[PDB]
């Protein structure tokens, strides 16, 4: 009944020595890809936030400091969580970097990714709901072992489930830290907030929404101008990634809603011709659970989406897949019945991929008939990849965890909006 | 540029050494035995105690509370004071003072009466008043209305300040001195509109409503929600819900959680009228600001509808509007559902967002009028919510152009718990 | 090392879930109508709610207070609540309970009789307490005195968690614990000593008297002083100032400042005995920390003196002295006047700090004894000073190789303010 | 009453939208090779950062720092810049320009040269400044000194702000735009005198040093200090120490504390220039303040006899004194050895207070002058600390009423580490 990974897994071992970091984890640190956030935990003392760090053929080495912090939730106190950013970091390197300094130092290794243009290929994972049962070991197993090898994660939110637990046992976010290290550590996930990271519980006098996740995962929101950790943008090889909080306001005049509107007038196609949102709560959705709880944001935003021409959307939240038509419903205008979505060749591609394991539980009841507007849907398991070749072509596959490694149940070219908008 | 100058009677300093001004005064408690007393002192911080006795008992008691300041860009506020009495006799009038080290300055107000099914009560309903000349008639109206408000329910944009260069906030301080002769002696139930978001990153200020949250408290925490910016009140026989349409209110958040359990906690049996507001209006035949409203109604529209809400008051659209009985809960993307339809288990919705803002009415109607929408008309006015017994609330609509005692427009409500009975005009 | 084993009765855990523990109480206003409910719960924040009746009208009522967690180096707090009770009637016996949620736990304790001219009150004087097998004898001659102490007065180091790594202050709970049998029903009056600074930059600890003042708060407001380090409080026939030997006392500082105006409030026709409490001896002819008290001494002395001070009680040597009545205010730097003499209006100056601490005594001595020593003598024990009225009190030392009864030493001491005579 | 006037021409405010004023600098790091760059914006907060350059490379950088602001009763300040310049080049002329957003304005300074035995270095000594005609005529005395003085060494007592009501911090604000003509070009070293305290709990004001503590600097964390109100630099020849009065210094305090590994630290074959600042004087014979610093000497005063301290500057006394070299640390309470006795181990005590404050002069004296007095008069005035090399230090006295070339004292100081004759 509880599909959850035991506490002595072999996915949660500390990494042994007096105060040895461990939750280690990177994400890109700046705008166009010439930093990166190190971070990590340590448990017996706080130690020291400098990250040693210097590239594999040069080899001259720098430190970097960084900041501690610690928080505590219901009867749960933290340990000393680091944060840490390396900067003008040369592009399409490979890098080491060293921490815990002090004590019991681990070292681990990145590669920065190429210079932003407009024909650099760039291979991404797509990752969903992703928890620490079972199944979630074998998605990350699957995608580790993918043939097409990706190069950074796109993660669309609900992390480690932790708030599930009895008063939401942090522990089990130090666990999720450690299990999901041996990714992480080595190549950027790019973070988006979930449901499950809200952690929105007054009875335990618990007010403050996303404390926990925000202490533990940095991302570099300041770089695009936002003012929330909750929604930012990156630029990374020839994608435009835009990442927004299902969860947070977007009403008209809200900071996220300026932010964005802001935002979309500064992409630019012809550096980075692939356009890419990620957010948790899916606005295309055909499946019972979580049905229409995209309708808020998609009132706000998909006209938006369809006139600067996103390539394509990705969501979560719901714990199975799903790949929508190229379809638009905007011409809504109350009593005028314009509220059929119809195909429109500006509009981008919306792809449900929470399907990464959660707790154990995938999402089977689908709405009958299957719309007009999905073009394929499926409960398993699994993870998606999103290969950028060019600024023409890209291509995206479904893997599940029932198959072999190097299997895709489905698979779609992307054909630009920009540069080549073929009907897919 | 219609707002009144620097210099109009309306925003006139009270004389004396740190004279207290801006005072005003809202609910403090759930049910209406505490009243939260605000004002601001310019000449130093002075004292935060509120000295007050009833006109009967007589027995004078201080209250103490607390002082604050803050900044925006370039203006440093005053000192701004919140005190709240408490354990108040219903019924009962109150002096109070504030002021009490050097010049001090009396005013009174009169408690609710104590909840219950047929206590009657008068709501003034106000929104965007602004600091025009046609705000200040719109005050004057509604202050000579011959219904005799008590409590004035206000559906959010204050006073406009962030129109001016750097949001210059000294424009809430004239307003808090023009609003005075009204909130100093009767509740004011405070909705946050667009105007009080103020997020204005170019001048280093990204926190939303801080100028407004400063100036202008409410008992949040009385109804166990974490935010000023939702909370609810019961008063004499109506249970009010105050919402945050530029808050968050998607599935899981503080606010769309605290709705769903507070809804659950409305008794009709004890307070039978169920009133909501709210900044952005769900239902709104105007061009300026079309379906802004959308994004909520998404998520509340089918909770209105099934706890039977007798009536939904927004702002924002600078004109008057009022909805037939009316939903549009069955839309699924695909089936074709997406008109609204009459529905005797809906609330009325009225937009009411003409009281004068700048100046500037809210004339572009879509054409023609949907049958969604009942009555609508771009001029200056106020609303009055008048309270009868758990079966019957008059409604009316006063315009600025005709005399304090004309209805331009005219509705008894039937009670959608106690007189279920259709009630359109 | 002395210091009782973590195993010790003494430091047993009241059983229960999230049961209260090391409870204390202190006087929490000016005049005695109020205290300071404190205690720690462990397992989670619990209420900091106090439930609480007189036994004359055993009206069951609740006060509500805060509580706070604080983090020292790699060591986190449990759960700390601080709640004053308000308008308790004077000479009454209350009960008061804690962990109102999970498992309660009741205590009593008696308020003293409204302040007067003659007003008996029997004031215990402990110093340097410590958790040592010294300590618990000490405690233990306190609690079975015949003499009754109805308050301790504290001058200082109460745990010595310093002594352990990294401060290690699971010695601070303990040593709540431990004392927990005396505080939890009669008030201590709380002087910060040295240990208690715990002023450690190598571990990035900084901010002076940390520990101390989260787990000891004292009605510092009540006498209008900005600071928990100095303080009055008015107890039966006293008036108890309370002094920092380890904050500023320069002119114009803080410290000054409140003392100075507080002797002019000083009225001696309500509270006629005048207690000052410190940390450091201002007359100590002791070897360990030797002239240590100097400085203080170049600054108040000749105030305690101009106001009539009946007696200053310190501790830091880890011994028992009682000075004659002296005074040695003469000094102009090059007048030669620097050798105390005997002042009838001077106070009687005390050391005390000889309870146990880590069960090391004081006992090289400067020999011969001085002309200002009266009686000194290497042992650990307490005082007891026991006001009979506005002239007379009786103060005693009692040894802890001694019977609970016998008084090893003891003085009249006749009211400086109210009966002048000789008393030497 | 002697305060210069609001209208005066030395409180003139700089035109123009947002024009940086009370600029001022202080020395940034430990060795000579950081400057902190300070100045107050009224208009709206303005940028924080400051364009520099070499007269010789002439490559201008930018540094970036933080703007604070601060409330005291019914006063709110101005918009507080405090930024750090690195990396500085020894012995070289910077210019540096504040206020780029709206209004501009250029200074320049000097680096020290780096440290060094024989490093020659003329200081500034002026305490207890103020604000009055006196105040300004000691100031003109300082720039117009033909010995031409590189760094103040300021020893307390600032604006005197908190003699108006409610401490009228708009006399901060003025004392700024009047320093500014000295400490924008050369840096001023600070020390915390008690009318930089403000302690006011009548006006609910009771967080000490708080006005002071937020319009001035200091590079505490450079020497391991956690408190701006006591550190430690170093100048070319000479090691600085700055001491606070009106902190705690009892044994295991912070700064007792930190002194006492501090002077571990001193090397007198890189800086044979000891030097102790504080605001109280140890050794003092005038009526005012007499025996004020007892306490702190009690604590001190063999340390300094120990480390062989050359001198300790003093203020707030308002006159001026320098003792003979002499030790009161023998006392063991019934030894009777409390008078002090000629000790060539030990600093000369000054005592520089005289620099103007609000135009009152202390000139009662404790008669007769004692033998550890060596001369004192009541007049205002400045002294200079000439360091030649390291055995010769020549320290004068100018008084307001002589010429500014006038010495009215004078002595030379031999090193009592390098050349420790009678002097
Ligand atoms: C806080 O830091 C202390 C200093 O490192 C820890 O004590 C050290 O723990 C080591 C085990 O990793 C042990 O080898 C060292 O001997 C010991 N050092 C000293 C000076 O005692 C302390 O760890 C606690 O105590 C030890 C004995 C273990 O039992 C740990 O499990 C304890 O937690 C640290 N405490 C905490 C709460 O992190
Ligand atoms: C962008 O990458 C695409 C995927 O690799 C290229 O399409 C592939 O081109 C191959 C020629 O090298 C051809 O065999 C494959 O069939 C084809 N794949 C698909 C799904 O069409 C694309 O190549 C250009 O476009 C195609 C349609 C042909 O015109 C080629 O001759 C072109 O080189 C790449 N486009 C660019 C601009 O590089
Ligand atoms: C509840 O309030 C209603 C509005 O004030 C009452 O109806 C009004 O009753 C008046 C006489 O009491 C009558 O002149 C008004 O026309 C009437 N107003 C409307 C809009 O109908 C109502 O009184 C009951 O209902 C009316 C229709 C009559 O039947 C009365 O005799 C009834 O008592 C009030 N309810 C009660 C129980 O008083
Ligand atoms: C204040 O307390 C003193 C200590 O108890 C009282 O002195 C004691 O009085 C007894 C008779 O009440 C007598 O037998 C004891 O010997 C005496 N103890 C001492 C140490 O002197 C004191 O009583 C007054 O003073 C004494 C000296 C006698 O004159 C008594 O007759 C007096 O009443 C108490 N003061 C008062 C005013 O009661
Ligand atoms: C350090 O500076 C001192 C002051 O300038 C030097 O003393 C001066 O030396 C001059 C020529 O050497 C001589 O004309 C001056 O009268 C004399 N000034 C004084 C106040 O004595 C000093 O020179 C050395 O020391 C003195 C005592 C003599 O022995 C000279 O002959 C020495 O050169 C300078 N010391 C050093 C080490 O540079
Ligand atoms: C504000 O109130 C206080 C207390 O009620 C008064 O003392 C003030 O009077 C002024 O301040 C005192 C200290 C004294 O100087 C008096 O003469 C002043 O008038 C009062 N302030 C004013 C401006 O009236
Ligand atoms: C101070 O500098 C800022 C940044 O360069 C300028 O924006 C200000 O210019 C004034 O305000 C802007 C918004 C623009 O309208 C300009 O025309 C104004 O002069 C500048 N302020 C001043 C007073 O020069
Ligand atoms: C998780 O998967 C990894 C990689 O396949 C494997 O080595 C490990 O044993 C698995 N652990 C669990 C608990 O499933
Ligand atoms: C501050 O208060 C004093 C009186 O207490 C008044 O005279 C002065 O002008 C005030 N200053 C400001 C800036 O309000
Ligand atoms: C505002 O209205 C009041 C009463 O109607 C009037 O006395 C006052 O002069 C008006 N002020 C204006 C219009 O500025
Ligand atoms: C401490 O003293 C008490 C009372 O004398 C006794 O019951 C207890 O056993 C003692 N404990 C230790 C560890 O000495
Ligand atoms: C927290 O509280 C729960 C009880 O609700 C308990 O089971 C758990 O062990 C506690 N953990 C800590 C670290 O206090
Ligand atoms: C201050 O002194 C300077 C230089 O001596 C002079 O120019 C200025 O006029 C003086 N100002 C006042 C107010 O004395
Ligand atoms: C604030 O800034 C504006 C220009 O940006 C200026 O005109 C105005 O007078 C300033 N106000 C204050 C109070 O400084
Ligand atoms: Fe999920
Ligand atoms: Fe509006
Ligand atoms: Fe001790
Ligand atoms: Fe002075
Ligand atoms: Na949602
Ligand atoms: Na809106
Ligand atoms: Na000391
Ligand atoms: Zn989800
Ligand atoms: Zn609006
Ligand atoms: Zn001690
Ligand atoms: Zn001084």
């Amino acid at each position: 009944k509880n599909r959850d990974m035991p506490l002595d897994s072999d996915v949660f071992r500390v990494p042994p020595g007096y105060n040895a970091p461990q939750q280690v984890h990177i994400t890109q640190g700046d705008l166009v890809g010439r930093a990166m956030i190190i971070s990590w935990v340590t448990m017996d003392e706080p130690g020291s936030s400098a990250v040693r760090y210097w590239s594999e053929k040069n080899g001259r080495k720098r430190i970097a400091k960084g900041k501690m912090s610690t928080y505590r939730f219901f009867n749960y106190s933290s340990g000393f969580i680091h944060h840490t950013t390396i900067r003008k970091l040369k592009y399409n390197t490979k890098y080491y970097y060293e921490v815990g300094l002090r004590n019991t130092t681990r070292r681990f290794s990145f590669i920065t990714p190429p210079q932003t243009g407009l024909d650099v290929p760039y291979t991404f994972g797509l990752i969903g709901d992703l928890g620490q049962s079972f199944d979630s070991n074998t998605t990350l197993s699957h995608y580790e072992l993918s043939p097409k090898k990706g190069q950074t994660v796109l993660f669309v939110g609900d992390l480690s489930y932790a708030d599930r637990y009895p008063n939401h046992d942090n522990v089990r976010w130090d666990t999720w830290g450690r299990f999901t290290e041996r990714s992480v550590a080595y190549q950027p996930w790019i973070w988006t907030a979930g449901n499950h990271e809200i952690e929105f519980a007054p009875e335990i006098n618990e007010t403050e929404p996303f404390k926990p996740f925000s202490y533990r995962y940095h991302v570099p929101y300041e770089a695009s101008q936002s003012t929330s950790p909750f929604w930012y943008s990156i630029k990374r090889a020839s994608a435009h990634i835009i990442v927004l909080s299902s969860y947070s306001a977007y009403g008209r005049g809200t900071p996220q809603y300026t932010w964005l509107k802001k935002e979309l007038r500064k992409v630019k196609r012809s550096e980075t011709p692939w356009l890419i949102v990620l957010m948790h709560s899916p606005l295309y959705n055909s499946y019972n659970h979580h049905f229409m709880e995209g309708e808020a944001m998609r009132t706000k935003f998909e006209a938006w989406f369809v006139k600067y021409k996103v390539d394509v959307v990705f969501a979560g939240h719901v714990h199975a897949y799903e790949r929508s038509e190229r379809v638009s419903n905007i011409a809504y205008k109350i009593t005028n019945g314009l509220c059929t979505p119809v195909k429109d060749q500006s509009a981008p591609v919306y792809i449900t991929i929470g399907d990464a394991g959660n707790y154990g539980v995938i999402d089977s009841n689908m709405i009958q008939p299957q719309p007009e507007y999905s073009a394929f849907r499926e409960a398993s398991f699994g993870h998606g990849m999103f290969d950028i070749k060019n600024r023409t072509h890209a291509h995206f596959s479904w893997n599940r965890n029932q198959d072999g490694v190097a299997v895709e149940a489905d698979s779609v070219w992307f054909f630009n909006r920009h540069w080549y908008p073929v009907d897919d």
